[PDB]
């Protein structure tokens, strides 16, 4: 990483404190960049979701995933359930996605609640496997909340065999009154939906897979208790990553966790604590970690800078630690702190490999908490911090508690127009894509070197126009 | 102390323009680190509250001793005043809390208790938040007894069957957390504070039969002949008392007090709370700087530096003690509390709130009383809110101290002197101290 | 019922327009007031929850049947729902209420969500069969809502046998960390739950029950389509009473809907239409009804007057309905209209045998609708008009998509209104509470020891302008 | 009561319903009214403070009865509590007020908030009994205890004070007197017991033995009994009050509550001399919205003053005051007193604790007595109780205290004297000529 001649600021950086700018390009389209990721983590497009039970489901898995993306399970979530998630995931087909299923005898209200946990605006009505229609948001309104899907299904839709080709089924969907085309396995049942606009982004983005071409999926163990026992189970789960996360990764329970971990052999990559130091990264992967979680206050729920004053500024720290990891041939990610897709790039040219993103998800359909309103009817989802599971660790409920950090909660605002979190990778890959053109970077490690950056002040990061 | 390389700052720091990097750390949990102070204070926290008349009172006195902290009582009070509120809370129970009570809501809200007792000729009548329907307990009742039989007041009552106090849920809870400020007797620390001006001699001598444990020598500028003579005359007497002096920014001042005879230095000039100094004169230094630079001064002399002023959050509290201060003074912020002197008044939004006043004049040095009477600085006031849920102190220092708890094990340090020593400090940016989420 | 002297107003009255006048009472207390209703509802109190689906489920016919009320079932729904709600109200305790059940792998958002929907303010976690933890509003704070039910539900709990006396449970709840009493059978399984209010309104209220002691439901129809056979399969179904429903109840094919159910013998109440004139209180129950349901326009749901300008005041239309009825010997049910206890007790001061109470219980927690927060994150949730079920149309059977969407545009839309939750005490029972609390004072200050009796004793008088701004809201 | 010819209503009217009709007057002035009562209460003016926990305290029981208003105790008080309140009470000074006590030690803040316990505007600060100075809203002029307040009210004319400080004989003071306290001295007369010395009143229900009670209250130093309960027309009233008068206390007697000359005679003719009226006029109550029932308080008051002065008896207007009109009106009904509820609870002397507002204007809190004027135990009737409701009465910025607004109360009625030629509140009742407005009646004037 490079700074403009003249710029060697006094203080460590935030992403608002720096800026890109354009060198020599030799990149035609933002397409021909490849925005596939280094680490091992598999991921087609550098953006990691965050473990958070406010973000991270098996929707928001599913979706992601597809899109070329992880989505890493929070921790202290049941073997049963987790092994349950990834199952679930990785039966999901790679080009359709798993529409929301409804069955006639349930209440619109019902209907109309559980359509928002998806972006395609429509519902399955289904009786074994099979469906039998499609109800529509459009359909639902006016309607009575009780009667149950009476007369709402059109029972008339425009219907596909599986593995088509996504091009035909857009086509197919260019005439048709509703966007959703309902694809079936050969034996009749339901593989799942294909919009419009799925189709389309099945020819942008690659999805991120295993051996078999199965979704990916990871999950998050803490360091409280038997971390080898945990993570052994998470393993023989399916779990194609695994990350030990804690809120100070510089520790000495830290470092035993990873060797426990590391001592069993599980031939996954681990993803080690959060550290904003070099000499932090330096242990976590000399402990046998592959990648390092970096930061500490970045973090939308996080208090901590409130609290105790620790804290380092997200971009100074990535820089110094992706240092650190490259040469001790290891990776970094960038966690915490991603308002903009600016943040996004500037994660990656500070030297990180991958971008760990939070609670700006939670304010997608596909986050696993319930999609709220105001009174002004403006969509929203609230957030939430891991909190305790971050930590390190009746009458002891109630005392440890008091000085316990308390989950802390924010607002998060759907898009009115396009809520999907699909669009948000949109939003960001399409960002990313232009940087690596202003840079002339046909992939992210050319990125990283041939990146020529700059500090501005209050008035710098004032320019231009804010997003929606 | 130390700070990150190329770091070295253009501009002097607040406790806004600075951060606490974390390191290796061997320290499990908040509860493995000693809080207790070496400056010989008597806290078990360190935290003092400030000598304003808008902040210490009784209630605020014994409330924040029995968690471990200690109050400085305002000058200008009358020594006969000073006595009476020593033997208040030097009278209260280290677990029980006292009650707010009177003859068969701005009373009741004058303590954190959701309850007020209402009391004929010392036994309890029964509770307004309704005789037997409450719950009684007799003292010398553990906590967690108390804890368990509230499963959110819980009347203690002495062994005649008068009523001794009150404990709450968290109240209970509490008793096994902080360690009581106490001194030999077993009682409530409480100190007092002088100005310079006239007799200090007596005046301190005084203070020290009203049962001051600790004695404050306080003046607006710290650095200056007055001052110097003047702690001169309290050490003479050698009243065995321990002394913090005046305020100075510099290093120079600091030991300039401490050679006088002051055992700490009392450290910052301007960010102030009800300070309106920096905007009348201009005088002043960023609260940071001035106690990174004024603790190593008395360190070297074997000394000890309470950082004083603009302590907003529990942040400014951890980076105050990682600048190397022994102890933090809490002017404002506990303005906005319960067992403030001021009562609860509530605004447009309904969020509670308190009216802060400066000392000013107070801190400073009949035809001559009007005179010099027009150039008082006036009616310092701001509005300082308390917390929609829980509006008492003793909430705030369960913030103030689980953050530098926390702080102390991502520095990887078993207590305060050793936060100072393997702290790694850096500067950051505007947008820097924006990052994370606020406090409520 | 007779009026003040000199007041004869040359407009008709609602329930803002007039009072009731206090008169010598020999009645010591609220408690010796009986009231309980003459029309053969079976009702104990006089309170009817109205045919809406915002209002009438499962949870509220059992909830309103155990305090003595009765719950309506809404029109045009499926049988197949109403039998399996029948079977399972008349399956309820008459002490005992039901519980929310949970299972220790269940998340804290489902466990919060699903404790809402009764007024139990907790929820018993079970494990096969058998009751282990149990989940409290309070108990679900500052936790993460994806969290198992392991780590909060607290088996430290007061139990008793099923079929234990009201009075026992009260007591063994004094001392009790939690509010609810678990009642178990003797076999282990989980019986059911009763709080510590659910034990003094035992001693309160006396259940509404059939024949054969179960708890009294109701069900409504419309006149479209063959009446005879819906509430031929409604009253079989096991219907303790069944109500006619329409917009304008005066009308020819609601007299034909009448003729043609008591034409059926079913042995049962009959309830029909909405008329507010007094020619229409004698035709309906010409037709064959018992009960006379009276109002056009008070509805809260109700658009009539602002759309046709068609309605009544409901006072005045109450007062001469039931007046109509008595003379024929049926009865009026009070119906739309009632924001307050208030106007509980003028109606049946104006004569009416009960009152049917529609979206004001839509903002309770036993109510079918989901719970909603606002901005302020007070409780609330929303009440729906019946609309085109309350209405009149022609044989659709075979229509065009044309003639459907035809009689579609000039269909009756659904109305909303946002019913607020009380943030303290959010359950009917608590309306319930409010409602015969007032009633029964109405009773002592006439001095009626019943019902009956206040309608005969009680002096009334008009008012205007600032009579109204009185009191306290 | 003779209303304009041509109204006749077709419903019962409130207080908003009315207006008064001027007629020709030979009264010159206002001080040439008399506004005294006939009832034997003892008040030298019609003003009655309501018996309710959010307005008469010891302090409001005090400054009301120096001005001749009266105050009834609530209910449901310990016997212990009412007499140390009747012990204050009966302790205070006929002329000067009871200051503020402060201290030199005291802070600057916690003194504005006792401040604000009293009208004064001001506050002795005292060392063991000697006042060393004063504080006055954002040295001290000293006078002998019962002075001259004409001469105490010239000293302070002088003064760059308002307020004097009363010094006893020997020492220390007794009290202190405003310029506007010395200005009400020759304006109001104090309402007195047979002791000589300030007149107070107590309630009492009509649950349990009401005679025991009586009995106590009596012994305990209330000058006159006040028997109340939500529905007086109930028979356990007509034991209520055949009970108390069988005990010969001597005391004036005044019962329950009736909108209806039904129940106003049954209750006289029970041995009540006075007779309280109103149903669901209260600002505290929510029965109307609850039971339906209640009635237009002025057409009640009208239709029971006037049986009730058939059998000799008395009325007392009770609940819905809010204006200074509505209190002429009542007294044009035919009532000897007007009872004022939470309205006074929006004065410096109410027990309620002040609070600030948004546009940072003092208020105070007034709630209602509920359940103690109704007619496991306890948690049965606990749970049909009828919630205490809540609402805010805010002060003036000016003057907050309650002598002020009684200074509008009585300027208002000795007003009113005037337009319809009366001289005193008997010839108020029969010369006033009444008619009926609408809404936009209501509503000519400034507010
Ligand atoms: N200290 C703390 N950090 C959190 C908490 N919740 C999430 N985080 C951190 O913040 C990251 C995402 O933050 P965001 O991208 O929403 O600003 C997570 O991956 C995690 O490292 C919390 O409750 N406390
Ligand atoms: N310079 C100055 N400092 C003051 C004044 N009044 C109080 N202080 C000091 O302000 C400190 C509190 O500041 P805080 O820590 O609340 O920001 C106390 O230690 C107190 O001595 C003042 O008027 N001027
Ligand atoms: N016109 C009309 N009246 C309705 C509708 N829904 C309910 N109602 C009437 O309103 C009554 C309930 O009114 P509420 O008691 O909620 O004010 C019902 O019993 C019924 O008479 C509707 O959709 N349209
Ligand atoms: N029913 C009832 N009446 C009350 C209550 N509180 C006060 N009142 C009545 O209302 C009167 C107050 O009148 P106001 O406040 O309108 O001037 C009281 O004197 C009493 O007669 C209450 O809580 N319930």
């Amino acid at each position: 990483v490079r700074f403009l001649d003249g710029h060697t600021p006094a203080y460590d950086l935030t992403y608002n404190d720096v800026f890109v700018v354009p060198g020599r390009s030799d990149v035609a389209s933002r397409f021909d960049v490849d925005l596939s990721t280094v680490d091992g983590s598999g991921t087609t497009i550098p953006v990691v979701v965050a473990n958070m039970t406010a973000v991270a489901g098996r929707r928001m898995a599913e979706t992601v995933a597809r899109r070329g993306g992880i989505v890493v399970l929070p921790q202290d979530l049941p073997i049963t359930a987790v092994s349950e998630t990834v199952d679930f995931v990785k039966s999901r087909d790679l080009v359709v996605d798993t529409p929301v299923t409804l069955s006639p005898e349930d209440s619109v209200s019902d209907a109309n609640a559980l359509l928002h946990k998806r972006a395609h605006g429509a519902a399955v009505v289904v009786f074994e496997g099979r469906p039998i229609g499609l109800v529509t948001e459009a359909n639902c309104a006016g309607v009575d909340r009780f009667a149950r899907v009476r007369d709402i299904a059109l029972s008339d839709f425009v219907t596909a065999p599986v593995g088509t080709d996504p091009r035909e089924v857009f086509d197919l969907l260019e005439h048709a009154p509703i966007d959703v085309a309902v694809m079936t396995a050969p034996d009749g049942t339901l593989a799942g939906v294909l919009t419009r606009t799925g189709a389309i982004r099945a020819g942008i983005y690659t999805p991120a897979v295993d051996a078999k071409g199965r979704l990916r999926i990871a999950a998050a163990v803490g360091i409280n208790g038997d971390v080898g026992a945990k993570a052994q189970a998470l393993a023989e789960a399916g779990a194609d990553l695994l990350v030990i996360d804690t809120a100070h990764g510089h520790q000495a329970k830290m470092l035993d966790a990873i060797k426990a971990v590391a001592s069993l052999d599980l031939g996954l990559p681990l993803v080690a604590g959060n550290v904003v130091s070099a000499e932090g990264t330096r242990d976590l992967i000399e402990a046998g970690a592959s990648i390092v979680k970096v930061g500490v206050g970045p973090g939308a729920m996080c208090t901590t800078r409130m609290m105790t004053g620790v804290g380092r500024p997200q971009f100074s720290a990535v820089v110094e630690c992706a240092a650190a990891a490259r040469q001790l041939g290891g990776h970094v990610w960038a966690d915490g702190g991603v308002r903009h897709p600016r943040d996004v790039a500037l994660a990656l040219a500070a030297g990180a490999s991958n971008v760990m993103i939070g609670s700006w998800f939670a304010g997608t359909y596909e986050s696993p908490g319930d999609l709220l309103f105001d009174r002004d009817d403006r969509p929203y989802k609230e957030s939430y911090g891991m909190a305790s599971k971050r930590a390190v660790a009746s009458f002891d409920r109630a005392r440890k508690g008091l000085f316990e950090e308390g989950i802390s909660t924010s607002r998060m605002s759907l898009d009115p127009a396009r809520g999907g979190v699909e669009d948000l990778l949109d939003h960001i890959t399409s960002g990313v894509r232009s940087t690596c053109t202003y840079v002339g970077a046909a992939n992210l490690p050319e990125l990283h070197e041939k990146v020529v950056l700059g500090v501005q002040s209050a008035a710098g990061f004032a320019e231009g126009h804010p997003l929606p």
